[PDB]
């Protein structure tokens, strides 16, 4: 059985405008980085969304992109990940790991006002969930990828209360993948066998 | 005239869900790799499709992704490339190079049941076809890029017999590009001149 | 305040077919490169569009791709960038920096016939515009990203005179980003504060 090597990048970030992916995926090699609305294309610690083009872009998205500003600072201390709102506008985070910690609904979206920060991920909690997931079968273990994913919207909120009901309805959002947790999940997933119900070649 | 340097990656692989590209392109630097449905984001020998997100994903695709499992092993011995079905579900391959070898229709899709393998490419055959393609003109030489491309679907078949008629109708498939052959083709294409029928700036 | 490091790549190039992005972004590390319709996947000085696949491609695009040929040579001398038409078919360039230099409309598209070249960018002019942009506010400075972007179509023209009115209506085009200018803009943008009109979390 297989070999693992420590991820060179602790996370990857994908930017979206509504339901469309925009720009290349950003890979973070440093423990602290900022996703902002500016234009430096060569800072390994900055994912600058302002330089990303989209000929198909609409006015609402353009308008919102102008308010990203300093955006969000993403960093980790030990086994915990945080998101700090550097922007003059708030950011909205949907983190299953965070939501479960507070007993909130899994799809809960938490508002992080300017100047505030939130613990979007805790490894201990994830490791514990992963450990108990085995007794649930391939089914539950496979779905844990969602716990390694965190989505955040700049300026516009979505979900309960807000008119916008889904992340794809927001003008500017990012999707963060925590690579360490994903590798941890892989070590378990590869030993959980295959699904129960049969998937034919024709249906 | 120009200089060539040996490709650092023998192939590139693009993943798709129906007619939409999902995730970044994978580049293989090792002679053997596996494309599976798991989640390690840091193994140079594994293209793990399970960690790839798609907020726009439908139930059929999600369902099928759960059955990719160990997926397919792609490797080359000398000038020959093979695909082995490690998955508990079959994979379906459409390789023009393979199809021609057996006299099958160019768009033929070959089923590779679990545990089986198929020679999806042979360089000698390609080189020979390329050599005779010159007498066919820019036309035939330009179309040889198709010979350097191989498409494979996980779990679901397509083409003759199956309901699904095109690769874009399958939930999860990959597109492999053989870089050595592409460079070989380039050396010829750059010397084949331009098309015959005129392409205006207005039509 | 922040640190900048010289860009390892002087520019990035994105290829499109109509309104759809095709292929990975190309990053240039050498002062001279060519974007052609051929197939070498391993030359750091060549962005070969001919090897790029698109299962969703239409006949018009396929037809045009066959006429890209030697394509366009993009290179810089000092602080000036040029585009040379190596292709047997013309290329059409939309460069705000070039257009302003000649007093043409910002969206003007300039035809570069085979064998001809055009100065698509001049840093002195941009730096001067950037300097005066400050007195215009965040508004005008933010829009300068457009000056760092240049779009070019192969074979087919668009805009005034031609039937095609937008770049997204052309079969094969590229989008060039000048990284040095973008970093220069960043140094100013980060000091221009935030927008005037308020952007709420609900609208």
């Amino acid at each position: 059985p297989v070999t693992y090597s420590e991820p060179a990048f602790w996370c990857s970030i994908a930017y979206y405008e509504l339901n469309q992916r925009v720009g290349e995926t950003f890979h973070a090699s440093q423990p602290s980085l900022t996703v902002d609305g500016f234009t430096d294309p060569s800072n390994s610690e900055r994912f600058c969304l302002g330089l990303l083009s989209n000929v198909n872009r609409n006015a609402t998205v353009e308008m919102t992109r102008r308010h990203i500003g300093r955006g969000v600072r993403l960093y980790y201390i030990g086994g915990e990940v945080f998101a700090e709102c550097l922007s003059d506008s708030a950011i909205f985070v949907q983190s299953p790991n965070c939501n479960q910690r507070y007993g909130w609904h899994p799809a809960t979206v938490c508002k992080i006002p300017p100047g505030c920060n939130l613990k979007i991920f805790n490894n201990q909690e994830f490791a514990a969930l992963l450990a108990q997931s085995v007794n649930q079968g391939f089914e539950a273990v496979y779905q844990l990828t969602r716990m390694c994913t965190i989505r955040m919207s700049f300026v516009k909120g979505w979900g309960a209360e807000y008119r916008r009901q889904t992340v794809t309805s927001t003008p500017c959002w990012i999707e963060l993948h925590l690579n360490g947790p994903l590798q941890w999940l892989d070590k378990v997933l590869t030993q959980m066998g295959s699904p129960s119900v049969r998937c034919s070649s024709m249906s």
